[PDB]
């Protein structure tokens, strides 16, 4: 959960 | 991030 | 971790 | 937010 | 140390 | 039952 | 067993 | 490897 | 702590 | 993982 | 945490 | 809380 | 010596 | 006490 | 390891 | 736990 941390 | 969704 | 907050 | 990372 | 355990 | 202990 | 007490 | 984590 | 052996 | 560095 | 069932 | 796990 | 005895 | 004799 | 704590 | 060191 969260993908890269850029959009999320 | 996030755990297994279990706690959060 | 996480953003600020304001979206998440 | 999360901790270090390491629990959260 | 460690991080997460994900990648260690 | 429990896990590591480590955040529970 | 039993954390900080913020959600155990 | 490395068991709980509690004592290592 | 390990992981696959590739690199540890 | 790492400990006190009392042993590790 | 648990143990038998017995009493838990 | 819990002990070394041995009871509980 | 020991500490509580959860861990030794 | 002792654990399993593998560290101590 | 250790029986009671009465001699060890 | 341990005794005093003088035997352990």
């Amino acid at each position: 959960f969260x993908x890269s941390x850029a959009l999320l």
